[PDB]
DNA sequence: AAATTTGTTTGGGCGCTGAGCAAATTT
DNA sequence: AAATTTGCTCAGCGCCCAAACAAATTT
């Protein structure tokens, strides 16, 4: 047999941890702590659009890296990601990335 | 102007700021070095739930449970958001 | 020149939607 | 005692989808 590789760390981010060693969290926790200043600046006014927000910033670059990686290769790109290649154009049109 | 960011450190033990966007570029950047041409198959739902589930976690949490809130504060509906907690299993 | 991809358009369905409501819970 | 939130239902419609095609591009 081989290792365990839980869902958390298939995408990972590196970190320098309390004693200067550079380890490997979760992306997830990166996601936790854009939240979490996020949260300390909005004293103490309303927000309306949180999930957008979030999209946003995480469509983007998944995009952005897959086009690269499929060389613009959009039939590919839908495919591998697992989406329909409309929504794929769709979605690309959204952050003019074409 | 950039609400969503995360601290960062370097050489010269200096604290600094850099967008999440530039930190799901890198995990994803580094996830295909991994596998030699493995070919990907569901790499949306995959990032989807690994985004999902600390931002619920947090509004839920921020929120204090308060579900009707929550959803006012994300873009969604009620509705949504418990079959969201539902998916995930956090309800 | 054959094979692949792009860029449309079409229609079925499912997912997100607000509204409505009684019951439970917070105030 | 009143107000808010929960748990559920339910149409409507908006998005995601595969299927199909011809034209453009890559092999």
């Amino acid at each position: 047999m081989f290792e365990q590789r839980v869902n958390s760390d298939v995408l990972t981010v590196s970190t320098v941890n309390s004693q200067d060693q550079v380890t490997q969290k979760p992306l997830r926790d990166s996601v936790k702590q854009a939240l979490k200043n996020y949260f300390a600046q909005l004293n103490g006014q309303d927000v309306n659009d949180l999930y957008e927000l979030v999209l946003a910033e995480v469509e983007q670059p998944l995009l952005d890296m897959v086009m690269q990686y499929t060389r613009g290769n959009q039939t590919r790109a839908a495919l591998m990601m697992g989406i329909n290649r409309g929504t794929l154009r769709k979605k690309l049109k959204k952050y003019g990335m074409n």
